């Protein structure tokens, strides 16, 4: 699915992120468009063989399973399959335990050099949240 801006604000609030360990929607909307440009079914491989997932390009060397990634983790449990789906109940949650793990949102390389310090309510304005 390729979600509308707002539409995946409002998805993504739903879902719980809207202030998510102190990070505003417009940061995660920001994340989202420039890790996938908003696709649930972007894949993208990595130059240590993992792959990325999703609507936040989530990673199989750490947080899911795909059956391809050696040595990998799976912190998540879920498999990278269920981070491509139009609900994106299984990303939003898995996006939440990466902001946990200690360096915040730092752990989208995307959202470091393209969001970070940047005016992120931009990508909610005008929504009807
Ligand atoms: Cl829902
Ligand atoms: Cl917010
Ligand atoms: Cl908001
Ligand atoms: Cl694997
Ligand atoms: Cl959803
Ligand atoms: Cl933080
Ligand atoms: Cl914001
Ligand atoms: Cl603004
Ligand atoms: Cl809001
Ligand atoms: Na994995
Ligand atoms: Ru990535
Ligand atoms: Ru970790
Ligand atoms: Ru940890
Ligand atoms: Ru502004
Ligand atoms: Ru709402
Ligand atoms: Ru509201």
């Amino acid at each position: 699915k390729v979600f509308g801006r707002c539409e995946l604000a409002a998805a993504m609030k739903r879902h719980g992120l809207d202030n998510y360990r102190g990070y505003s929607l417009g940061n995660w909307v920001c994340a989202a468009k420039f890790e996938s440009n908003f696709n649930t079914q972007a894949t993208n491989r990595n130059t240590d063989g993992s792959t990325d997932y999703g609507i936040l390009q989530i990673n199989s060397r750490w947080w899911c399973n795909d059956g391809r990634t050696p040595g990998s983790r799976n912190l998540c449990n879920i498999p990278c399959s269920a981070l491509l789906s139009s609900d994106i109940t299984a990303s939003v949650n898995c996006a939440k335990k990466i902001v946990s793990d200690g360096n915040g949102m730092n752990a989208w390389v995307a959202w470091r050099n393209r969001c970070k310090g940047t005016d992120v309510q931009a990508w909610i304005r005008g929504c009807r949240l």
